């Protein structure tokens, strides 16, 4: 029994991640075969960054210009090119612990492992959600651009997202492993802001049902609702409104508890509308939305992976 | 900026885990040097658990009754021998793996990583902490004993918990690396219960430093007060009295942030007399004592491991 913020072991990732160094600048790499990704601004001085214009910065670029260390070892830089916000950078030796990977572009409300590196060194580990405006809730300190998100499946190490940049709000805003960013976000020192966030509905259900099967069970009603109704409710809180691939989704949880996804609604319409009364879920005074079905189903019944 | 409940890198330890196997028992080892260690309970049988003897036990068991697989190889069993409640298998192959390691048992109110396993393979990864009752808030199923809780010291990882047993109250318990058990459990099906929890002081003020390093200011105020009057009140609530080691230890917090630990008292006095109302901290509407001081300036200065 339990349930923890849970990670991903990230053994595999750790493997790949090197320092990459362009004149001043130092951030993280990511070394799979043999090409390196890091993201495009490593090519910036601060004269640049007000509107740089990375074709130009590139092209007055050579490959001894940029400096990989993977460990103590230097790789040799053979080639370079650009690819929407990231650099590729071709090297002569081809990364032996690389795993069996892809590189996948999420969807808001999934969830992903980051692995949190400085100067290629892998300081931390910690889970957490594309929310619905395109920004994650991280914990990145300077020098950790570079550092990636990723999931597994089974064997499958799936990279995700690549980090770029905090946002006034302190959150966080980066691209998937071919460079193209999450949400309106632009690489330049120019001034951005996150849109409203919404809370992530379909993942909220799913830990309700993580807390009956731990025997929380103190916020269960006999009522039912539709999804007409429940949907209603929903946005007057700022819920993302729930679809029928989302009630599909929680099919394995409410054949599990028993419960209903449309029972499980009604409770949630119930604690929208009258609060938690200082009692706590799993541990919590608030609706967590950072676990989806797949995560409470995985650390629920046990899944380990190869 | 950002604040997350992070865990070690994982990969390190990853390389340790081996599945055990005696009759129909299988649980998780960890494989260092020549020496794999696993709960002496894997040498039970249904009929043994209500009053196991471990000596004879062990007396009628010889080096072949036990299965030890490092993924898909076969290791061999050339000696066995029992410390406390852990067993010790000697095998034929030293771990190429090993890391540079060590044993630690740690005090309550330090926190460490647990890496979950099930068959000899990683599932997961989070953050808990000892509580000051001897157990800790795990997240554990079926086959999960023998999985491990460590700590990463520059590059030294330092091994404080292995996992036997589950409470009625959904809470864990295990022992250290050299088999004692944290608090007074004992591996045998008895009825036993933790003692009652108390709430670890010195780190819902290293987590409250935590918030104003990320611009969550509210809760200050401009008071004082005294070792000796906030202790009364803390033990009003049920939170563990505060010593002068503690101020001394959230020293380097107090610097940073230009607050007094006994400042800082003074507002956590008021959070516990007058709540939250609705407000949060770091995103939590409770209270959050499982970050130690040394977790924080971590996370809040960016220390990395080699
Ligand atoms: C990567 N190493 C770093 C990530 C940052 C550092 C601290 N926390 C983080 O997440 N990247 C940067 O230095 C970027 N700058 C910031 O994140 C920056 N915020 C900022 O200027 N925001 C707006 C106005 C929205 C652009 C602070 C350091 C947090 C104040 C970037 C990355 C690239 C694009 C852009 C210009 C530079 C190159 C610096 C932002
Ligand atoms: C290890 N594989 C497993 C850990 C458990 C399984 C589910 N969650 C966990 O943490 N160990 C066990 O099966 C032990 N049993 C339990 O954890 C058990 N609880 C229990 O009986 N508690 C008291 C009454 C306090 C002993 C449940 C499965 C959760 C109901 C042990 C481990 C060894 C000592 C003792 C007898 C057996 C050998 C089983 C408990």
């Amino acid at each position: 029994s339990g349930f923890r913020k849970m990670a991903f072991p990230s053994g595999k990732v750790e493997g790949c991640m090197v320092q990459v160094t362009c004149g001043t600048t130092t951030l993280n790499g990511l070394w799979l075969d043999d090409v390196v990704y890091c993201p495009r601004h490593v090519i910036c001085t601060s004269e640049d960054m007000l509107n740089p214009n990375y074709e130009d910065l590139l092209i007055r670029k050579s490959n001894h210009n940029f400096l990989v260390q993977a460990g103590n070892v230097q790789l040799r830089v053979i080639g370079h090119s650009m690819q929407n916000c990231v650099l590729k950078l071709k090297v002569d030796t081809a990364n032996p612990k690389t795993p069996k990977y892809k590189f996948v572009r999420i969807q808001p409300g999934q969830t992903f492992s980051v692995l949190a590196c400085y100067n290629g060194s892998p300081s931390g580990v910690y889970q957490c959600a594309m929310r619905p405006n395109f920004t994650i809730k991280g914990s990145f300190l300077n020098g950790s651009c570079g550092s990636v998100g990723f999931n597994i499946d089974y064997d499958c190490v799936s990279f995700c997202y690549m980090h770029h940049m905090e946002l006034p709000t302190g959150v966080h805003a980066g691209t998937d492993l071919e460079g193209n960013f999450y949400g309106p976000f632009v690489d330049r020192q120019t001034a951005q802001a996150a849109g409203t966030d919404t809370t992530i509905t379909v993942n909220v259900l799913a830990w309700l049902y993580a807390a009956v099967i731990n025997g929380d069970r103190w916020f269960l009603n006999r009522f039912t609702t539709t999804l007409n109704d429940f949907n209603l409710v929903a946005m007057k809180y700022n819920y993302e409104p729930l679809t029928q691939d989302h009630v599909d989704i929680l099919g394995p949880l409410s054949a599990q508890t028993g419960i209903a996804v449309l029972d499980m609604c009604a409770s949630l319409k119930e604690l929208l509308q009258n609060g938690m009364n200082g009692r706590t879920i799993l541990g919590s005074a608030l609706l967590e939305d950072e676990f989806t079905p797949f995560d409470v189903v995985r650390q629920c019944s046990g899944v380990t992976f190869q």
